[PDB]
């Protein structure tokens, strides 16, 4: 409805603007969300990131491999227009494109595989230096696409990535994904990584509270849909030690202000613990149980992979996509009650504390 095409001049003029200004991890998750959308996709496997003495960073996927075909309206390669411009849109008057990458970098290099052709492009200063050629061939199977950049040390705080910082945000990305497998190679510190959780989120909770949860063992939804679309959640109920695990994500951004798809996860929790006390008749006569309690002590994750997903106000952190609350409530009704039914030693002990807990609620009231 709204394209807007500029340069890069307005980055480079406000750099904080566009990224984190302290040290490049910004500028490297920018790409790796590139890679992460052709995981999401459903194009992409692996995304490899190499650290070069240089103080440049390398990502590379197995995706599709970035268009190359000429803009009929641009007169450019897809691969040029989107890294020497930035791109942005709406419907009247982050997710702040790779140009940001190119722009605040010396040098960046593209390599991509598509065709059973292997693509190159040189840019500097946001600006193309070297014309996009064929350097190769591949099969035609061969596919992804390849970054190279070295960060501009006038932007930045400093040039130094934080390695730690990259090390758990790639931990935290494969941990979301069960179908990608994350190499991380520091050639600085001479040091190899490889992620890759075939099983998902399950252990995390167990690892992460090392207290008596309960469930013993915490709830797992793996990978349920419909293509409106993925659900990913784990949760179980637990106790203090401030050990808050409360996290929510949409196609593995963090929403650390909530939405749809966590009002989802209350109801559906709620839903089918009313179920299941009118069911068995667990009903005790001054003690009405409300959603709040069904989630007062429940630890949980909650992923989310939408296909359009809206958000609240300037930024994204609170997921807005009225419909996805009730996608996230069936499942985890009906996944949660069969659980339920066939747990009777425990979902009684559940029942009881969340008793406890309105009860408490309801005595705090004079
Ligand atoms: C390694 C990082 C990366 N990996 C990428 N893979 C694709 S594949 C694709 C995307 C959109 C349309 N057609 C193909 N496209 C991209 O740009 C749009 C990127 C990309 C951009 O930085």
């Amino acid at each position: 409805s709204i394209e807007v095409l500029t340069g890069l001049d307005p980055v480079k003029k406000r750099p904080g603007m566009y990224t984190n200004i302290e040290n490049p991890n910004h500028l490297i998750q920018e790409i790796i969300d590139n890679s992460v959308d052709e995981v999401l996709a459903g194009f992409a496997s692996k995304i490899n990131i190499t650290l070069y003495e240089d103080n440049s960073i390398e990502v590379a996927d197995d995706g599709r491999g970035m268009p190359v075909d000429i803009h009929p309206e641009h007169k450019m390669s897809g691969i040029e227009l989107i890294m020497t411009k930035l791109h942005s849109g709406g419907k009247f008057s982050h997710g702040v494109g790779v140009s940001v990458v190119n722009a605040l970098s010396t040098r960046l290099e593209a390599e991509i595989k598509r065709d059973g052709n292997v693509y190159h492009i040189v840019f500097e200063d946001g600006f193309k230096t070297k014309d996009l050629e064929i350097i190769d061939n591949v099969g035609k199977k061969n596919t992804g696409t390849k970054i190279r950049f070295w960060p501009n040390k006038k932007y930045f705080d400093d040039i130094k990535v934080n390695f730690k910082a990259l090390k758990n945000l790639l931990e935290a990305k494969a941990i979301l994904c069960k179908a990608l497998t994350i190499k991380y190679s520091n050639e600085i510190k001479k040091e190899k990584l490889t992620w890759h959780f075939e099983t998902g989120l399950k252990g995390y909770l167990d690892h992460k509270l090392e207290a008596e949860t309960l469930p013993a063992e915490p709830f797992i939804i793996d990978n349920f849909s419909n293509g409106d679309s993925y659900l990913d959640a784990v949760f179980c109920w637990c106790e203090d030690p401030s050990e808050s695990i409360k996290n929510s994500y949409v196609n593995l951004i963090p929403t650390p202000q909530d939405g749809t798809h966590v009002t989802g996860l209350k109801n559906g929790i709620y839903d089918a613990i009313k179920a299941y006390i009118e069911k068995n008749s667990l009903s005790v006569k001054n003690i009405k149980i409300t959603a709040n309690d069904s989630f007062a002590q429940l630890n949980y994750v909650i992923s989310v992979k939408i296909t359009n997903p809206q958000f609240a106000g300037q930024t994204k952190e609170k997921l807005s996509n009225k419909d996805v609350t009730n996608f996230v409530a069936t499942a985890v009704k009906d996944l949660l009650t069969i659980w339920l039914n066939q747990n009777p030693d425990e979902a009684r002990q559940i029942v009881e504390n969340i008793s406890k807990v309105a009860q408490k609620r309801i005595n705090a009231d004079l």
